[PDB]
């Protein structure tokens, strides 16, 4: 149901705040399909490359869940992140700042409640406000999306 | 009353489409609060001079719903804006270029069908990097 549906989408962020990324894929169909924000699929390797560097990259990492509605197969959270950046992020090596993002998902569950598509969107206000519209700002936030 | 809930954010949409901003603020319940991201609430005149300055610069403006979801008395709608950058915005001089940028609105209303919470309210508002400069 969606009930179960927003739990599963709870126990993906509880996965996320161990620094579990294999607990989050866990949830996955195997043939879940990955977008962008705009619609266009995205490789699984690419994801799971990602969600791996981001774990490498911030020991603190936290997932704030905001919000949460669900309606039929179809899940929304509306996620704050926060992290200190200590180690390499995509390539870019660590700078010791205080990171922080709001990060927005939509999935869509199978009727046996593994998740069978997925779309990441990124607002990176909290991002621009803090470290001012650097270049760290700016190579950070090229990394954190597709 | 979901369902109504929907459809009260079709109608906002096709009024961010129709250019107009009042059709819009139409749908707000008199005592609406509006939240920035860290649930700093807005004021209203804030939030109206940021849609006229969206619409007064991306005058081609277009809003497409990929999807909505209700559940009580809130809904979440993930938006892509596309527009040509026409005039200055936020002292961003323009570019003439096709721009492209996705957003989550979620708001809560009352029983009534209006507006009574509206979170990270500036969502919709494009950042200078959407822009590309």
């Amino acid at each position: 149901s969606t009930t179960a549906n927003k739990e599963r989408c709870l126990e993906m962020v509880a996965a996320w705040n161990r620094w579990d990324v294999s607990g989050v894929v866990a949830h996955w169909a195997p043939d879940v399909v990955h977008y962008d924000d705009e619609d266009k699929p995205v490789s699984a390797e690419e994801v799971v490359r990602r969600m791996n560097s981001a774990v490498e990259a911030f020991p603190d990492l936290r997932l704030d869940v905001r919000s949460i509605v669900g309606e039929g197969d179809r899940v929304m959270l509306r996620i704050t992140c926060s992290a200190t950046h200590q180690g390499v992020f995509m390539g870019i090596a660590p700078t010791g700042r205080k990171v922080r993002w709001t990060y927005l998902e939509e999935l869509r569950f199978s009727e046996a409640g593994k998740v069978v598509e997925h779309w990441d969107v990124f607002n990176f206000s909290p991002l621009f406000r803090d470290l001012g519209v650097v270049p760290d700002g700016l190579k950070l936030a090229a990394a954190l999306e597709h």
